[PDB]
């Protein structure tokens, strides 16, 4: 929990909350954020709109180190 809070709340920021669990099961902690690629995300089983949407938000928003 405490090593996924920040990519919870980029997942409630983007409407994408329902990939919390693809997330968690892809050890994809919170230092994963700004690695993040097309890539692991399909590997996590996300689908092509929600990756595009995360990785969109990893490149601009500043909160994600």
């Amino acid at each position: 929990d405490p090593f996924f809070t920040r990519g919870r709340t980029m997942l409630v920021k983007l409407g994408l909350e329902k990939y919390e669990k693809n997330f968690k099961k892809g050890l994809l902690t919170d230092p994963t954020l700004p690695l993040l690629t097309d890539s692991a995300l399909k590997d996590a089983n996300i689908p092509p709109g929600p990756r595009l949407m995360i990785l969109d938000h990893i490149q601009r928003d500043p909160e994600i180190k």
